[PDB]
């Protein structure tokens, strides 16, 4: 089994480091991809370029040579992360941020030179780079990943710029009438205090009562928009009212980002750089995200490659708009082989059940479970409690009332390894309830010097009437999980050892001390998606 770690239908380079998505777009009928990518090894380098693919489907790929690389002094050193941004005129321009001669971070422009070549390979740059650099006070390292940009009413372009000043992270605001000259705007468009640098910021918007996209440049009453940063190693983000004209944004829950247990994330495991764009094509905001790789860098080096971009997903505000929805895009579904399927079958406690006649390593499994006896849940009141850590100390033989029942996947025959995805439900003193979701990567994996660490969070839904149901893409050494239809959503990084010989299999499991049933679970095996490779 060479190679037993490579997903079979997430994206990823021929080989070598990737990491950060980069100007991620739909045009003319092509959905392209950038990344920034090291291809001298599978380890971050002092050259970093911008890689290139495309594709019809958002799944099956063609990869292309690199779109952007240094070829300035505004870049002499380095390509990293931006956005594509496509201008009326129907012209994608590419915002990013270069490492200059004198290693400062700055922001440069390039556009296609062969805007009838269908897969624009070649990119041209302009003379004026960099048309920004570092503000008053801030470092020449902490300035970086421009935004997609977005119109004003006032016809006049607007991008947000990651940075800090002393140390409080922020999104520096810019505006422009030529896209060209970019003027500062005095305060930041969003603020943190000791967040540290905020990096690829993301600012977009969502249709209200709705499950469909809008292009970056929408405002109104039935649109709220989403401020999102990624610092301290998260993906962070908040849903506000945002006045293009009065130039502020105020967050919905009238709360400044922290990076506390308070705040939204996109997914709660390994996820990075997320960066989303709009598909007119099918009218959804897509998202991208980097999933970096959880075993040692030598383990890197070893297998010959480094990061993978979790699969793209449709992403909406929630009918009750305090959070965001996300949820593989359709496309995925073309993957899906023979399936499998469970119907009112009972998990008695302490069982451990086997779906049969699945590709386990590459499956997309959807179950649902119906709670006997909510009364008996534990009581837990959890206003304070940090998911993480719950998950941490609770792990899937820390038998509980309602809990931990899930799946165990990428497991062992023997089930020495297992990846356990599962659910928790408390109640407090007042006999509300709250629902726990877990990534009890802990024993994952018997090999060394590989990140076990188990991820959680609590999902929003009151299982005293909605039966808790869980979504999971597994694709070899990544699990993506998706709780409740996309409300709380768990990317996860295994490297099992069992995988370098025997196969792979797939528990659903209760190890709680109260019964679930499953009124209905269905397991599919994912064929590869195309990856053709167009270089030299
Ligand atoms: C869209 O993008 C570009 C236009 O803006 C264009 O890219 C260029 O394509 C040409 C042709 O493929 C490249 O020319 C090369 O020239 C070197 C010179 O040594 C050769 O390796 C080879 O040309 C050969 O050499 C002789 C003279 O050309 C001749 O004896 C041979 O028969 C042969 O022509 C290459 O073709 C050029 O470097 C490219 N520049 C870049 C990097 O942009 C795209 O083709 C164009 N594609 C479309 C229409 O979408
Ligand atoms: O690839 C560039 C892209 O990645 C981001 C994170 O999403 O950070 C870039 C950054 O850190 C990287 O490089 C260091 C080694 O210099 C490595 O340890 C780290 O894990 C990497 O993410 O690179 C510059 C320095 O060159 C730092 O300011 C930054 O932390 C993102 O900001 C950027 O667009
Ligand atoms: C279900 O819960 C039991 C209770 O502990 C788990 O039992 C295991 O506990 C340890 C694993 O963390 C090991 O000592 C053994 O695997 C086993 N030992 C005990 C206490 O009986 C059990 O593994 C759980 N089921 C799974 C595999 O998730």
């Amino acid at each position: 089994i060479e190679q037993p770690y490579r997903t079979g239908y997430h994206f990823q380079p021929p080989s070598n480091w990737m990491n950060d998505p980069n100007g991620p777009m739909l045009y003319q009928g092509v959905y392209h991809f950038f990344y920034q990518y090291n291809p001298y090894a599978a380890t971050f380098g002092d050259v970093i370029i911008w890689g290139h693919a495309v594709s019809y489907d958002l799944v099956n790929w063609i990869h292309l040579d690199p779109a952007i690389y240094p070829t300035q002094e505004a870049d002499s050193k380095s390509c990293w992360s931006g956005s594509a941004t496509i201008l009326p005129g129907n012209i994608p321009a590419m915002l990013y941020t270069g490492s200059d001669s004198k290693s400062r971070q700055v922001q440069d422009l390039a556009w296609p030179k062969n805007l009838s070549d269908p897969f624009l390979r070649e990119w041209v740059k302009h003379p004026k780079n960099p048309l920004i650099t570092p503000p008053e006070g801030v470092k020449d390292d902490c300035f970086r990943d421009p935004s997609t940009a977005w119109l004003g009413p006032d016809g006049v372009w607007r991008i947000v710029v990651g940075g800090d000043r002393d140390n409080n992270g922020m999104a520096f605001l810019y505006q422009s009438t030529d896209f060209v000259n970019w003027k500062r705007y005095d305060q930041p468009l969003s603020s943190a205090d000791a967040t540290g640098t905020w990096q690829c910021p993301d600012f977009y918007p969502v249709p209200l009562n709705s499950t469909n996209g809008l292009d970056t440049s929408v405002y109104g009453g039935s649109v709220r928009h989403v401020m999102k940063a990624g610092f301290e190693g998260h993906d962070w983000y908040t849903i506000g009212t945002y006045s293009p004209d009065r130039e502020n944004f105020l967050p919905q829950n009238g709360l400044s980002l922290t990076g506390s247990t308070l705040d939204l994330r996109y997914d709660y495991g390994q996820f990075y750089a997320s960066k989303s764009f709009f598909d007119d094509a099918k009218n959804r905001r897509v998202l991208w995200a980097w999933v970096p790789e959880t075993d040692s860098q030598a383990d890197d080096i070893e297998k010959g490659w480094a990061g993978l971009q979790s699969f793209p997903r449709a992403l909406w505000i929630d009918r009750n708009g305090k959070q965001l929805i996300q949820w593989p895009v359709e496309e995925i579904e073309e993957l899906r082989q023979n399936q499998v399927n469970l119907q009112n079958k009972n998990l008695k406690p302490g069982s451990v059940l086997e779906i049969h006649g699945i590709a386990a390593s590459q499956a997309d499994v959807t179950i649902s479970f119906k709670l006997e006896g909510l009364k008996e849940a534990e009581v837990l009141d959890t206003t304070l409690v940090d998911p993480q850590a719950l998950c941490n100390e609770r792990g899937a033989s820390s038998r509980g009332a309602l809990g931990p029942f899930g799946l165990l996947a990428m497991a062992s025959k023997d089930l020495k390894e297992q990846s356990a995805i599962f659910f928790r439900v408390f109640q407090n003193q007042l006999g509300r309830y709250s629902v726990l979701m877990c990534s009890d990567l802990s024993r994952s994996t018997v090999r060394s010097n590989i990140d076990t660490t188990s991820y959680g969070a609590f999902v929003d839904i009151d299982p005293r009437s909605e039966e808790i149901s869980l979504r999971n893409l597994i694709d070899h050494s990544i699990i993506e999980s998706f709780g409740a239809g996309g409300k709380t959503c768990i990317t996860s990084r295994i490297y099992p050892k069992f995988v370098n010989n025997e196969e792979a299999h797939l528990f659903v499991f209760n190890n709680g001390t109260q019964n679930v049933k499953i009124s209905e679970m269905s397991a599919w095996s994912m064929k590869n998606a195309k990856f053709v490779v167009d270089q030299s």
